[PDB]
């Protein structure tokens, strides 16, 4: 579904410049929200591509959530940090994520969470400012939007030969030879436990149990990727058809195919992925195995 | 807020060609919805500009809601009429509007209302087909999108001199001389009855009571126009400020100004309109006075 969220993180020039580079974002607008108005960027996005969880993850990545009325050298009430909603269904998701982020800070997070009550659209001069004036001021490092959102230092790919002895034949065949496991053979087919599905070759998270559903086609099926940085798409005319191949962006390993016959309310996308290409990690064991940053993708309104 | 609705009304080439011309529509996509799929167009729109009511009004305008599995010369299950939702909050509005339209047809309406279950995006060939291929087939008259949605024959404009005898001085001043009534002086300021507000010079509907709220600035305030065909906007550098002037599209009469400090949940627009420029018509008398087509704009549910 198309959704919208309002984020105030300092000078909206950099904030818009960052989020405009993120997949799933369909429209950005700079303005003044909630006199002493905060500089805010309106974010219109497709939840089937990028989740609210990832958007808030990006948001906290480019701000100091412990700083009051000041981001970088820009000080004042117009630079206060805040997350403003127009959709009341987002309230528990937003609150849970802030509580989630608090666990990473000794100092109390001062990002305000309020219902958007006014949003005054800025002049065309301020709209796509850094696009019109590339030499413009920008505290945020815009190149970060094209860089990993999470620590991927541990998700490096082994060579061809390590994988051949480490993986089972079906695992190597699927990931390294674009093979396809036979339907209903994977343990992850009829499976609904809470947790994340990880790249069996690199350990990088690819899918969440929250997006998993029964397509009845015999393969693990998902409505979306866990992040916008997980997958890459390739034209595939194999077997005399026209299909899109799904591959790990980091790994490069073959995962499966993505179709357009998924549940329409979830975006209409069906990610058909071989179970052999995935390693399931239970929610309870996620934090201990180093996947603490991916908890909100499993439980958007989870207890933190 | 940005919202989306799915409409199946025959060959999606014409359906998309029509709705792409309607203000508030931000994105259109042709595809196959709910094997036996119906030809459907995905409509992404801004509810602050165009309401679901107007969109459904346009939809019924370009289709035969009594015809089963056939629109024009296109026959088959892929041409069946239907309205598909992904937002459950729209269900009662859609159902109410279909019941509303039934009163205009002797034969039963066969347009199906279902929750969207699948939507398969059509190839780029079928996307903006009539835009790429202007000689393409199209049952719908696309010029209708640039023509009045409702009968505007009774909304004729008098010349200045008739209005000079018909209107009160303050009504003439506001509408014909761009004057501004003093704050809190209009009866429509503190006013909350259900109905529509029409152009005092033409009788054409401009605003709905459902979109009315108290801005506390002393003037009748609205979050949006009743239709996309009601208002026209003009740059106004009056009084050394930067403002947008609101004028009747049909009349041309001055109504007021539109600001961006409105309630954000309603779209963030504040339409500040002089009460002197408006004539209020109660919901109970709307149908009797010939405004039966504008009922869903007041009461989206219940019809």
């Amino acid at each position: 579904m198309i959704k919208e969220i309002y984020l105030a993180g300092g000078s909206f020039w950099g904030v818009e410049g960052y989020f405009r580079q993120i997949p799933g974002v369909k429209e950005t607008d700079t303005g003044y929200a909630n006199s002493d108005h905060a500089e805010t960027v309106k974010i219109v996005y497709d939840s089937s591509v990028v989740s609210l969880q990832e958007l808030l993850a990006h948001y906290f990545r480019i701000i100091d959530p412990t700083s009051l009325n000041k981001q970088g050298n820009d000080a004042g009430r117009q630079y206060r940090t805040g997350i403003y909603y127009v959709d009341d269904s987002m309230i528990k998701e937003i609150n849970s994520f802030v509580k989630f982020m608090q666990k990473k800070y000794s100092r109390p997070i001062v990002v305000e969470v309020e219902k958007l009550k006014h949003f005054i659209l800025a002049e065309d001069y301020h709209q796509d400012y850094l696009q019109k004036n590339p030499g413009g001021y920008c505290h945020i490092d815009l190149t970060l939007a094209l860089k990993p959102l999470y620590d991927e230092s541990k998700f490096k790919v082994p060579s061809k030969e390590e994988l051949k002895k480490s993986l089972k034949p079906i695992q190597f065949s699927v990931t390294q030879e674009k093979a396809t496991e036979r339907p209903f053979t994977s343990e992850y087919d009829k499976f609904d436990a809470e947790g994340i599905y990880v790249d069996i070759t690199t350990g990088k998270p690819l899918f969440s149990s929250l997006n998993k559903y029964d397509a009845g086609c015999g393969w693990p099926s998902f409505t979306k990727a866990i992040t916008t940085q997980a997958l890459q798409y390739l034209e595939d005319k194999s077997l005399g058809m026209n299909r899109t191949e799904v591959v790990s962006k980091t790994g490069g390993a073959h995962l499966g195919h993505v179709f357009d016959d998924g549940p329409a309310d979830a975006g209409g996308l069906r990610y058909s992925i071989n179970g052999a290409a995935l390693r399931f990690i239970p929610y309870d064991k996620m934090e201990k195995e180093g996947y603490g940053d991916y908890l909100p993708y499993v439980k958007p309104t989870g207890n933190f």
